């Protein structure tokens, strides 16, 4: 009945895909052999390829089932629309149209909104809808305010923090982060940095960890300022000022274990904590955990109810 357009970045299915994938990320402008080798190396450092493709499938169809098992007002049919590899956003909308789906709710697998992320997802999805003639795309822009989302993260952080000696929890700090973007989005009151601060604040309101700070990660290869501080620079800064013994990294901008977590956090950030002599913690990402599917099920239903 109702189309469930679940959108995410996408990831190379094969080592042979890294090239066209990176090209699509660079809006067609093919990267150099050096850029490709750096990216391929990062993928190999996390075991070869990312599990994002399978986690994304599990989230998309785990969400479809969660919605369908919880009510019978409508039947949701989930179509996956990736940003930089097939099936693309336009392919998903094409499938919805050919399948007779005339109404759909779209959600990005990223809780926060920004001109670079969700807006691009929604523009492409809605423009594909306009051209094909359907379906009608009712887009969710953000859902970080979903109480179950905040609680999910607080629980994970609390699960980890209660593994920290009480006499060292005062020396523990929570690093909330998301994918960095060009700092210029802050010049036009882009909500992204604020949604992250709000998310960090909400989660801090509900965890035992007494210290927290908002960082950014995965800044791109460009020649303009990107949002900071970077989680690595932040870790250094915080150890210098407070000598924290435990760093709990929650890249709440992401919803799955993928390259931007398995490398930029589990490697690059751990390198810094190893350096300063502090402990590294990175709670499990939501992936397709039942409570996260419940978060998405709640977000999508509240959206449908408001249609
Ligand atoms: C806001 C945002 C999200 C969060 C929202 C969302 O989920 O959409 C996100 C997620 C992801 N980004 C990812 C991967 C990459 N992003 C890149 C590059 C870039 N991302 C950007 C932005 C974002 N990205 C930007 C503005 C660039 C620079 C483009 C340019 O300079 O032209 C590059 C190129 C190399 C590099 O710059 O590091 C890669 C490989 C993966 C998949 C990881 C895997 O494969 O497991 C995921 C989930
Ligand atoms: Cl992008
Ligand atoms: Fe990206």
């Amino acid at each position: 009945k109702v189309g469930l357009l679940v959108m995410a970045y996408g990831t190379p299915y094969k080592d042979e895909d890294i090239e066209r994938y990176y090209t699509d990320i660079r809006h067609g402008h093919k990267p150099s052999e050096e850029m490709i080798a750096d990216l391929r190396g990062r993928y190999h450092a996390i075991g070869g390829l990312s599990p994002l493709a399978k986690i994304t499938e599990a989230q998309a169809y785990g969400l479809e089932k969660a919605l369908n098992d919880s009510q019978d007002e409508v039947e949701f049919k989930a179509y996956i629309g990736l940003k930089h590899i097939e099936p693309f956003i336009e392919d998903a909308v094409e499938a919805m149209h050919k399948d007779g789906i005339e109404e759909a709710i779209s959600i990005v697998l990223a809780p926060h909104y920004s001109s670079f992320s969700v807006e691009a997802y929604n523009k492409r999805a809605k423009e594909a809808a306009d051209k094909l003639g359907g379906p009608r795309i009712n887009a969710i822009n953000d859902w970080y305010k979903q109480p179950k989302f905040i609680q999910m993260w607080a629980d994970r952080i609390n699960e980890t923090a209660k593994q920290i000696p009480a006499d060292e929890l005062l020396d523990t700090v929570l690093i909330v982060s998301a994918h960095s973007l060009p700092e210029k989005i802050k010049q036009h009151n882009d909500p992204y940095p604020n949604q992250l601060q709000e998310t960090a604040d909400f989660i801090f309101e509900k965890v035992v960890v007494p210290h927290y700070a908002l960082g950014w990660q995965s800044e791109g290869k460009t020649g303009e300022p990107w949002l900071g501080p970077d989680v690595q620079d932040l870790t250094r800064e915080l150890y210098g000022r407070e000598k924290y013994k435990h760093f709990i990294y929650t890249p709440v901008g992401f919803v799955a274990e993928h390259l931007e977590v398995l490398y930029d956090n589990d490697y690059e950030c751990k390198v810094v904590t190893d350096e300063v002599g502090a402990a590294y913690h990175r709670p499990p990402m939501p992936n397709s955990d039942p409570e996260f599917l419940e978060v998405l099920r709640t977000v999508v239903w509240e959206k449908y109810s408001n249609l």
